[PDB]
């Protein structure tokens, strides 16, 4: 019996430790993290979508991570170290209710109902862009190019030159149609991203691709208030969803709750506050019945996201947690490890 | 830094001892507790007042638990089990918050107007009993007297033949009125007592004045529904508490909170079922309006303590309730260990 | 010259322990320490006077700081608290600059200069109270009454009772004229305290004591911000006089100066809040001239200590400097420590 | 957590081997370093330059500040020095804090609007060259030159052949107009710089380049009193900074403050005084209102730099500054370390 509990646990330790590699670079202020080879080649970077491809990944439950997490990448192009911070998350969570003694089948269930609640709610809650000139189209911009308006503001230049409608085509990615060259300028004929030297086009061009990712999810699908504000306003609805569920199952749902708090509680973290109580205060002033209160990462009070700017498109949100989700159930489901040929 | 909160954790782990060394003797199929002297003398007993008189203690912390327990004794007589394994869920769930970070200063803070905000809920919740002939009196001398009922009718009958108004007067305890004299039939003349030998004097003595003090305060306070689901009652209201304080403050609140399910949780733990899944369809069956909805210990089939007949008097609890939190408070405060002259 | 140093340093550690057993007491929101003896016996406490007279001392530098202290005591009755922690302050703010290189005999007459400008801004500061019926002396009373007004009514009526050049009369204390009673109501005849049972006796007589010494103290000097706001006040006046220090010997001077930030940094770290943010929160409002602010002990935000009440006579402040400033001049001096025939 | 710091602390180590192989070699009797391969060869030499170059460097960390180093080396030619001592300075006295318990986030930026005030003050206080007859030339060219006169003067020489406004051209660097030769006489035809033999010409070499560059940004730039002086000048301003940031932050505010002494401390600590009481003495100097006063290195009497003649142009400091600056907030914003592929 042990032994079932132990084959899950070392696969948690697999997934964590991949969480936790790229948790510290989350949010406005993340932290870049050191990359290393034998040779002693080394690349500093603040992205997930790179971090995740460039590390050693030997364990065998976390390539499935790896791989899941990248699939929404293939999505949308944005979003993997929002949905392996949450896969951690829920799979930490769920194999600390396990450790009390919830049967392992309970706690996939529950996460299964309580993540299946989050995704509604959050599709829900997201309300839809009114318009492209609206500037909430320029602050989901910024967000997604490191807080540089250069090419915040080129990006959304572009999306006006090619419209709507010629957008909500599913076939056409606006990733692929930019392009980054080294002593140009920013014009727009094909979205020409100028860069200084040859050895920085690659991070020019990949956080070019990663605001328009993030511009054309803006027009496909709305926005959210960025943050981590939005996973406490289904968190709180998921523990009431948990203390509507019957029997042991509501454990899990307990812990899609908690799980959703880890991105926020990151957001500050990494921010520099104590996570703890600058929680507190965000959940003081939700009593008021709006639920888009969150911290500004700067000065560390509790302001709404409208007026401070921090968005975040809500199709990578929303896949984002069903991808985690959906990686959590696998990685929780597995309980023997055994040889082959 | 490290020294105070290693200072802190031995003093809980002498009020944690105590606890486990009491907890296991409440409700109706208590587990008993089997204590030995250097001479190998047994003395087998399930009441609370007895282990923790003669149990040895050499923790100048755990002393003090003792001490406030004793003097709730000297208050009512009974509510002493139910007070020591609060104090110990309350100063568990402290030294738990205060390892994730929170100073032990917030943390206390916020036990206190938790600790207030139950007691101000249990008193509003309790609803005053109607003359000496209604059956919740028959109902709570039953449980005091072991579910003995023999006990049970003469407490009710002398209750009776003294008077309500004389009962009311807080000069006089109608425990110092039971007498048990072996060989004698159950009768008042002074109650009278029947017993078979010396030897079952003892006991029956001690349990006689339990009913005598168990019926005495039900006409001075009224009832509360027993078997500890008032305790969730309150809970879930000290849960509201905690989501109206701002600040680091909360997590004290959510101290006191999951302190008072310890009580049922325990109750069911002690019955031989599994606490976490039948706390669960507790919660879900909790949304009818009526916060009098508890377990019963033998089939395990939720229903409202009312009808099942588990009453539980409400001073014997408001008191144990405050001295727990008093007791939990000042051990908690504690920093710093030093010697004397 | 190491064993010179390593002298030097043991009796640091000596007056650092001491200091150390004791800082926790300090600010309203203090915290208590468990005397523990061999026999068994316990004394839970959170009075300074008591916990240095109680424990054992045996290193023969700490004794020295005990017997300043308990001298301070005998002055006016009260302040050994302040006065061990800002001497632990100064004795290890002067070890750190012996350790950075700077000679000890540069070190002790920088921290007398330091020492003796502190005494004459903590002087020039302090405002003389206008009459007994101002609520400041309300607030004195509170203060030193651990926020139970009945002690500091009585204290305050007493006061009153006697006059002005009553109490201006230096031979008068208003020390002897208090006795705690059990089972009596508080009046004063002669102050007669009440208390409940024998064994409150003993502390609430202390307590009328230093509510008593604490008002006599406000009509002789007048009142100072307390709450360590006025320590802050000086401090900055201290660093201006470090810049105006020539030589190595400017180096006791910042020691002076940050030692006087001790008590602050203490309150709040018994409070519960981060010193180091709430060092980084007091700097707003002190740009503005007015140097009357410290920080509240239960939420956090700065306000004036006028408003907030936290009012701490002049005179007792002023000697408690003084005493820790000689002690931290005579405990630096030692060099050898040898034995006697 | 833990390895969070230890990954940090690991990198900042880095920082302080590659920054105190340097720093020896500050002021004008810097104190030269011997380089050993295998082979057992030998090169004593204090410039900083080729220490950086030929220096082994292992850490990844290493690697960063050198490739930072030598882009300043790019941009105007010297300075290197300066910039790595300046970089470790931060670096350490930004973990310094963090060690203390502030969070990397608030000093990142603290560093982060510190330089950004400290450039200010920097750029405010470089006083315009008059013209090229004014010996300030003549005097930074003999700094520049290892206190020697006769790369001195041909180079003021060959600047002024040039004319005024040839020089303000920013595509044309005179560092490349100057070739040295064995045998050969110092004179223009194209500074011919001569040589004994031709084992000496790689030295004379570099030590053309170093005093070609400093004219050439003298005149671009503009004097900054150079020794450490305008160092010690834009603290105590950042420091009165400091006092205006508000919140945890300041800590990071003020490790740029105190680690701007660093390059002055050390040319008086290279010079065989005691730094921390000429550090006391040069304050006297500076409360007269006018910051232009340093430390002469001979006769260790604080004078004024304008007329000791220690001079240092105005760009190579501003950019040493600004490098450092970056570098130190990169090498910090490091978190975690991990392996590839």
């Amino acid at each position: 019996a042990d032994e079932r509990f132990q084959a899950l646990l070392t696969n948690v330790n697999a997934v964590r430790a991949i969480a936790d590699a790229v948790e510290g670079t989350l949010g406005p202020k993340g932290l870049d993290v050191m990359l290393v080879d034998k040779f002693g080649e080394v690349t500093i970077t603040n992205d997930g979508v790179t971090i995740l491809d460039q590390m050693d990944v030997q364990h065998p439950a976390a390539r499935m991570l790896i791989q899941v997490a990248r699939a929404q990448e293939e999505e949308v192009g944005d979003g993997t170290t929002t949905a392996t911070v949450l896969a951690g998350a829920l799979v930490s969570e769920g194999v600390n209710q396990v450790e009390q003694g919830v049967p392992v089948s309970r706690v996939i269930e529950g996460l299964r109902r309580g993540v299946e609640r989050a995704l509604e709610l959050l599709r829900k809650q997201a309300l839809p862009v009114e318009g492209l000139d609206d500037p909430r189209l320029r602050a989901v911009a910024r967000i997604a190019a490191r807080e540089r308006e250069d090419i915040a503001d080129l990006v959304v230049e572009a999306a006006r030159h090619i419209g709507e409608d010629k957008l909500q085509d599913p076939n056409f990615k606006l990733a692929d149609t930019v392009t980054a060259r080294e002593g140009a300028e920013n014009q727009v004929i094909t979205v020409l991203v100028g860069a200084a030297t040859e050895e920085v086009v690659g991070e020019r061009e990949r956080v070019a691709k990663d605001a328009a990712s993030a511009v054309q999810a803006a027009i496909r699908g709305g926005v959210v208030p960025g943050g981590g504000a939005a996973e406490l306003a289904v968190a709180r609805e998921v523990e009431k969803l948990a203390e509507e569920v019957k029997g042991m199952e509501r454990y899990g749902v307990e812990a899609v709750a908690e799980a959703l708090k880890k991105p926020l509680r990151q957001i500050v973290a990494n921010a520099g506050f104590n996570p703890l109580e600058k929680l507190g205060d965000l959940r003081a002033a939700h009593r008021t019945g709006n639920d888009s209160l969150g911290i500004d990462c700067d000065t560390g009070e509790v302001v709404d996201m409208w007026e401070a700017g921090v968005i975040d498109p809500a199709p990578v949100k929303l896949h984002a947690l069903k991808a985690a989700g959906e990686v959590a159930a696998a990685i929780l489901r597995i309980n023997t490890i055994i040889k082959m040929k």
